[PDB]
């Protein structure tokens, strides 16, 4: 499902994510826009053989499981496949983890280098929140 911007900060809201661990709703919807392009069926490969799934672009060497990074993690217990579907619960249940895991909001790259330090609070503007 590709999200629209005010749609995808309602259920962000919904699931609990604005001002979680301190940051407003406006930067979630901001990284999610640019780590996917509000599409939940993104998915992209890196480097090192792990790939980055969703909306929030959550990486198979910590978080889940897909089946083929050799000595990887699965920190939120989840296939990584789950955080590809329309309900966007796994993936939010899973990216507060992540946000709290002592790096805050840094752990997507996107977001520090796009978002980070800029009016995010844009990114929610009309919205009927
Ligand atoms: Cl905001
Ligand atoms: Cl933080
Ligand atoms: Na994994």
């Amino acid at each position: 499902k590709v999200f629209g911007r005010c749609e995808l900060a309602a259920a962000m809201k919904r699931h609990g994510l604005d001002n979680y661990r301190g940051y407003s709703l406006g930067n979630w919807v901001c990284a999610a826009k640019f780590e996917s392009n509000f599409n939940t069926q993104a998915t992209n490969r890196n480097t090192d053989g792990s790939t980055d799934y969703g909306i929030l672009q959550i990486n198979s060497r910590w978080w889940c499981n897909d089946g083929r990074t050799p000595g990887s993690r699965n920190l939120c217990n989840i296939p990584c496949s789950a955080l590809l579907s329309s309900d966007i619960t796994a993936s939010v249940n899973c990216a507060k983890k992540i946000v709290s895991d002592g790096n805050g909001m840094n752990a997507w790259v996107a977001w520090r280098n796009r978002c980070k330090g800029t009016d995010v609070q844009a990114w929610i503007r009309g919205c009927r929140l």
